[PDB]
This record gives structure tokens, sequence and C-alpha cells, in this order.
């Protein structure tokens, strides 16, 4: 499989990768980005976000540096962990956290991470350049309904999506301050204008919660998530853009993911030419438990046929993670294609996954 960011050899000299991304665009074009974690595997270090851009269906790439931490600190200043989606305009927008302090962003600090934030980029011209960063949270002009007791949040790590209307929703995580601990959350953020503001829903039913990507099933949001410590993804349903949860029964619970800490994976829906709606998950096995992350497999739901089980379809990534930092992985369904962009040993991989989707599509 192509080795799309490669840390034995790539043009910043990166010792590794991590947390990739992709969006299919709707004329071919691939967009994909990632971590550049210059120093090696760790979260709490230098880091920048790339894209690799493929007007060949990915032969071959062009790659660049998308968005730039805050340069303060030369150890510890890093954007990460992207969130993207594409508007009905065809604007392409990616969401990563920024920070430039040592420690875990929703357990280190008891009040509002002072190096804290949540920069946004977009390009209007199909992922060739970029705006400059807009800062989401230096002031209260660009998200409403943020809690006060916010000790940080950033994106759900994936992909959002855009309902009937035009409306765009990204998944998010929150980090609370509630009775002398920390705690994070699922939730997701919405935009009615294209990305220039954004209005924050509320928290999911169950604290550990946290990288997520949410579906639109006839106005419903249906979201799928890592619960940290629980062995499986959660999947709850929201009727109200993501004011109100319940438990989402048919996938709560259905994709196991090992003993140890939960990982990100990713969740998009298709429509096969039958007419069915079907959900497409992305994570590791992780039989061998904690963060080995073994075998990142993709998993198909057939929301108009509930009572046929939730089915393995193929594993991309058939092998162990590197400990270190692997088994993140991000799927992109358009106009009958899917591909898939994932961690493998420091690099990321990257696989048109098409065949499966005609496999499924009989
Ligand atoms: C459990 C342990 O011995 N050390 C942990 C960290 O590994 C863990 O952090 C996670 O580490 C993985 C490593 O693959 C990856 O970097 C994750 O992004 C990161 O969150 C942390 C969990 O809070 O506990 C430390 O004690
Ligand atoms: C620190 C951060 O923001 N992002 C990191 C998250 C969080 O550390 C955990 O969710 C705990 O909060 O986990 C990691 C992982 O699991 O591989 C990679 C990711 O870059």
């Amino acid at each position: 499989p192509l080795i799309l960011f490669n840390k034995d050899n790539n043009i910043w000299n990166s010792k590794y990768f991590r947390i990739p991304n992709i969006q299919l665009l709707n004329d071919g074009t691939i967009l994909t980005f990632s971590d550049i974690r210059y120093n090696g595997p760790d979260n709490h270090a230098y880091i920048d976000i790339a894209s690799a851009r493929s007007t060949d269906f990915g032969k071959t790439w062009s790659y660049d540096i998308a968005m730039k931490n805050n340069r303060i600190d030369s150890t510890y200043s890093r954007v990460m962990d992207s969130t993207t989606v594409i508007t009905n305009t065809g604007r392409i927008i990616l969401i990563a956290g920024s920070w430039n302090t040592n420690g875990n962003w929703a357990m280190t600090t008891s009040t509002r991470r002072s190096d804290w934030s949540v920069q946004m980029i977009y390009s209007d011209d199909n992922g060739l350049t970029w705006s400059n960063k807009i800062d989401l949270t230096k002031d209260s002009s660009k998200v409403k309904n943020q809690p006060s007791n916010t000790i940080g949040w950033l994106g759900g790590v994936g992909s959002g999506i855009v309902m009937d209307d035009g409306t765009i929703v990204m998944p998010a995580q929150i980090s609370l301050r509630e009775n002398n601990e920390n705690n994070y959350y699922s939730l997701i953020i919405y935009s009615k204008d294209n990305g220039e503001t954004w209005t924050m829903g509320n928290k999911v039913p169950n604290s550990n919660t946290s990288e997520n990507m949410v579906i639109e099933l006839d106005g419903a949001l249906i979201m799928s998530t890592r619960y940290d410590y629980s062995g499986y993804r959660a999947a709850y349903i929201s009727h109200d853009l993501g004011s109100t949860w319940e438990i989402y029964e048919p996938l709560n619970g259905k994709v196991l993911t090992g003993k140890g800490s939960g990982c990100q994976g990713s969740f998009i829906k298709a429509t096969t030419s039958n007419g069915h709606r079907i959900g497409l998950i992305s994570a590791p096995k992780n039989t061998k438990g904690e963060y080995i992350r073994d075998n990142i497999a993709v998993y198909m739901i057939d929301f108009d046929d509930l009572s046929k089980r939730v089915q393995e379809i193929c594993i991309p990534y058939p092998k162990d993670g590197n400990k270190l930092g692997g088994g993140y992985s991000c799927l992109s369904f358009k106009n009958s294609h899917l591909s898939i962009v994932y961690e493998a040993n420091g690099n990321i991989e990257y696989q048109d996954l098409t065949p499966y989707y005609s496999l499924i599509n009989k």
C-alpha cells in the first residue's frame, strides 16, 4: 500500500506522522492531512499540520504545510488532531487544537488552559491554498454557548458533515471542570454561515467520551464515539441538532475496541444503489490490547436493515500498531468511491477501498 507520509523520506525530515485525515472531492481530487510530528511520536511536542493533494486518484501527491503552530515554544508549540469538512459551496474547513505547554489538554489544568485555543483555516480553491488562521476562542465573537467551566475543546478528529439545508456540523470533544474533577465528553458544533461562526451543542450522556464522528440520518445526528476504558465505541442519537442525546442501541456497544484506552476511528454514511443508507466505521480490533491497536478494520451496518448484525468488511491494516502512537484512521466516501488513510508504524498509508464498496453495493 502507498506510503502517503514517510517518516523515512519526507521533505520536512519529520521523525514521525500521526492523526491522518481524508476528503474525496466532488471532482475526484483527493485531499489528505496529517500531524507532522517533527521530533517523534509524542503528543506534547513541536507539531504542524501537513496537506497532501493528488489529482491522479492517488498515484502521486503534492505536499504542503497547511497550518503552523503559534511558534511560541520550540519544544511544545503544536496545532494537531485535525477535523475537516467540505461545505456545500465546496469550501474546505480545517479545525485544529492549538497549544504550547507540556501536559495533556483535558487533564493538566483545573481552569481554562491558558495557552489553549481552537484554530481554523479554510480553502476556497479545492484545497490549493488556505486562509490565515482564524482564532475561534480568543473572544466570544466566533462560538456561542461555550460553557464557562471549559478547560479546553477541539474537533472530534476526522470529518464533519452537511445537513439537508446546508448547516455544517463538526464533531467535537470538551473537557469541563465538574466538582473538583476534569471530565471529558463528546458533542457537536454547527455553522449556519459557511464556517464564519459556530454554535456549540451540549455534551453527550457519558463522560470519558472524546473523539467522534456523526452522520445525518433523516434529520437525526447519530454519533460513534471513543469511550475510554469501556471496551467499545459508544453511540448516541440527537433529534435536535445536538442539544439532547439518547443512547443509540443499534450501534452502541457493537464495535469492540479491546482492553485499555479507546482509540480514534471514523464513521461515515453511504447510500447504496438499492436505496439503503449504510454506515461504515474504521477502528482497530485491538486484540493485543492497550495502545497496540492491531488490525485497523472496516465494519458496516445497514440502517435500512437493522436486524442484520454489524459485519467486518475488510482489515486494511492487518498489523499491530506501534505502541508509541498508532491505530488512527479516516474513511471518505464520495460518488461511489471509498478511500481510507491510516497510521502504520510512524507512517501514513493510503488505500482505495472502492472494490470493497462494490462488494457491498451488489
Ligand atoms: C499508560 C502509560 O503508561 N502512559 C500514558 C500515556 O501513554 C497515555 O497517553 C496516550 O499515549 C498514547 C501512546 O500511544 C498516545 O500518545 C495517546 O495520544 C496518548 O493520550 C496517557 C493516557 O492519559 O497515560 C500516560 O500515563
